[PDB]
């Protein structure tokens, strides 16, 4: 899965397209006012030990951090992201990137207040989502929190041409909010609190997709019109597709007591 992520979706320059349109530092939707927005009810400090799992290019550690004093503990299945996530923080013994599989590696139990997670759970298959939250269970401490945002869909049934073609493109297992929900649910958590912010998504694209177009000159100095093209397009899709619920954004959030 490393090599087929590092070779298609996230190439050096496809995490650098990405990163134009989402923003300095992030790969993730809506990119640093998104961020602002998911912690915002969040509480942490100097003593709190975070893990973001699917860290990209680290802005979201280096916002928790800046924000809260917390230390942080990115993993990225993609060397190369790690690599550029590496370059853009110096000095700071309290954030940490690691490539690693999130499904092999060790940590002990009870360890973390916050697993935090922006837009990669998606890669996993629906056996491995289950295996992935089960143990995030076990790392939290009894006092921490998991929250999460991730691509979802309506029921399969009810997917059209466009969208099957996306969806098995990217390799992507995308579940309805409420499924994602029961897996929580079924791994233990507690206050399981599931919202389907799929027009928020949509505002977050929209502003997104304003500022490529008001843009362009300089996306078409730094790339090519080719990928305008396609990122243009891909943008169009979801805006079409969170508007009428096709492809929806799920946010949880849940306490493992
Ligand atoms: C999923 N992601 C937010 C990290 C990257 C963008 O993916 P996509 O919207 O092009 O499928």
């Amino acid at each position: 899965d490393k090599t087929f992520l590092e070779n298609n979706q996230f190439t050096d320059e496809g995490v650098k397209v990405y990163e134009f349109i989402f923003g300095e530092n992030y790969i993730s939707s809506g990119g640093l006012e998104a961020t602002k927005k998911i912690l915002s009810d969040i509480e942490l400090n100097e003593n709190s030990k975070v893990l973001d799992i699917g860290s990209g290019l680290g802005g979201g550690c280096m916002y928790i951090n800046e924000k809260y004093g917390a230390h942080t503990h990115g993993i990225d299945i993609c060397s190369n992201i790690v690599n550029m996530a590496n370059e853009r923080v110096s000095g700071n013994n309290k954030i940490i990137f690691e490539a690693n599989d999130i499904l092999t590696k060790e940590f002990p139990e009870n360890n973390f207040d916050l697993i935090y997670s922006r837009d990669a759970i998606l890669h996993l298959s629906l056996e491995n989502k289950n295996k992935l939250f089960q143990k995030c269970y076990k790392w939290l401490k009894p006092t921490g929190t998991l929250l999460i945002t991730d691509y979802c869909a309506t029921e399969k049934e009810n997917w059209d041409d466009e969208f099957k073609e996306y969806v098995k493109q990217r390799k992507y297992t995308l579940i309805t909010v409420e499924e994602y929900a029961d897996i929580l649910t079924a791994c233990n958590f507690k206050n399981v609190v599931s919202k389907d912010l799929s027009d928020y998504w949509n505002q977050l694209l929209e502003v997104e997709h304003k500022y490529l177009h008001e843009n362009k000159e300089e996306f078409l100095k730094l790339f090519s019109e080719k990928k305008f093209i396609s990122l243009d397009d891909g943008w169009s899709r979801k805006i079409k597709d969170s508007k009428r619920k096709m492809q929806r954004w799920g946010y949880f959030k849940a306490t493992k007591n």
